[PDB]
């Protein structure tokens, strides 16, 4: 009856509010997935709970045992009905699970502590000196392990071999490690994210190039849900009366500090 | 046996060859949509045939009968199988055919002959000298008319009732319309459109602005067709190689000409 919506505590999309151990079930969070998870519940009539994922990640597959886990693993092994996070549409997640349209465009880019000398992924490919990673376990690792183009294999090539690892498990560890890190790290990221904290204090960091690639964040369900073809309606209905776009202004931009 | 696909000639989506008059079949053609119908074809396994939309136009519903024509109606109506085309993926058009994930994403623009004071969407609607339209029977005329943006629901109160008619048929009359009307008409069209032209002689048009709004186009098939989830995971595949950027370069900015 109650449809359990998985999502993860990433910036801005879903927060902790200031007050939370005050407050009770779906009125604990704020951000942009939390606005759009009302407005799809609302447009598709059905109540919801918010669960944040337990092992907070996004998901990939074991190469070993072949289990997923993350956001994915939860809605394969049905411990969730519906995930409403910044989840990137792949071919190997579409292999099972169902995602909509998508809500948000999107592409890989590099973030530098301000004042790097680094302006693309060819600068990065051609030296030694600044080391950079990826997110474990989500679609940027996924897209730099599988490219065939040269520059990007011999950044994967770099990243698969270096130690200590330059991988790592949350955004927000790779935030900080590019500001603690003098201009020595440079991090790998999709663009919303990186866009996110260029404008948050204390303002040292900034995007880099253009995008590698293109691509999208979709609302996910399990293969053959009942509720896919309302929620891909719902998706296209909420873009077209502009209500993706005023929710990205809210929680990116009209909250800027820099 | 032989899919039959439907398209439209749409620079450089779809364009007539060179020497297209002692050439035959598919062959007659070349461009963006021809490329990717035959990496398509390939990674799904069928013949094919592309054959040029009878009507010329992408596709609306007539508010009186309720009719589909264009690209649209060919595929409701059973004439095409598949349509590989710059197709906008909408919610009036979820309703009655199957789209898959976008192949290329881009949003509503607006293509000036350069010197016209003219910046943004703003501007346009705050005067009157300057006259502007869409394209009749697409998704652009559409947004416009259905949308609650107060600048842009007093373009639509404009271009609705304009005399005479700021519509066009196709894309080449409304950039034929622009750069013969020195600079006393603006054209509302898709980004990929107007970036295309913008590099093309005689190079005296320019995109202004940002995008006004995000979205994408994708391969539409019939209602429950047995192809969609092929097609579906073809498109994933082929944005994940690379293909979709590659064919993006060689048909827009490999073939710049300013
Ligand atoms: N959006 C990504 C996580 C972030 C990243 O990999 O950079 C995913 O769904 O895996
Ligand atoms: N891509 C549009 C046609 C061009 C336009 O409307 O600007 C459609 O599918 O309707
Ligand atoms: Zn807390
Ligand atoms: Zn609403
Ligand atoms: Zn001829
Ligand atoms: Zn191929």
């Amino acid at each position: 009856k109650t449809v359990v919506v998985t999502t993860i505590l990433e910036s801005p999309y879903v927060m902790m509010k200031k007050n939370h151990e005050m407050l009770e079930g779906n009125e604990r969070y704020e951000g942009y997935c939390v606005d759009l998870a009302a407005e799809i519940a609302k447009h598709c009539g059905f109540k919801y709970k918010l669960t944040i994922v337990g092992d907070g990640k996004y998901g990939c597959r074991d190469a070993d045992t072949k289990i997923w886990n993350g956001m994915v693993g939860e809605l394969v092994y049905g411990k969730a009905d519906i995930a409403i996070a910044p989840l990137t549409i792949t071919l190997v997640r579409e292999e099972v699970i169902d995602f909509s349209k998508p809500f948000m465009s999107l592409g890989i880019s590099i973030m530098i502590k301000k004042g790097t000398p680094i302006e693309s992924a060819e600068d990065l490919s051609k030296q030694t000196e600044i080391a950079y990673g990826t997110l474990d376990c989500g679609s940027t690792k996924e897209f730099f392990r599988r490219s065939k183009i040269a520059v990007f294999d011999k950044m994967w090539t770099y990243m698969r071999s270096a130690e200590p690892s330059v991988f790592v498990r949350t955004t927000a560890e790779g935030v900080a490690r590019v500001r603690k890190s003098k201009g020595k790290y440079a991090y790998l990221l999709e663009s919303t994210m990186n866009e996110y904290i260029e404008q948050r204090k204390p303002c040292d960091t900034m995007k880099v190039g253009g995008n590698l690639d293109s691509k999208g964040y979709g609302i996910a369900t399990p293969k053959g849900s009942s509720l896919g073809n309302a929620v891909n309606l719902a998706v296209l209905k909420l873009n077209e009366q502009g209500l993706l776009d005023k929710l990205k202004n809210k929680w990116w931009y009209d909250k800027g500090e820099c």
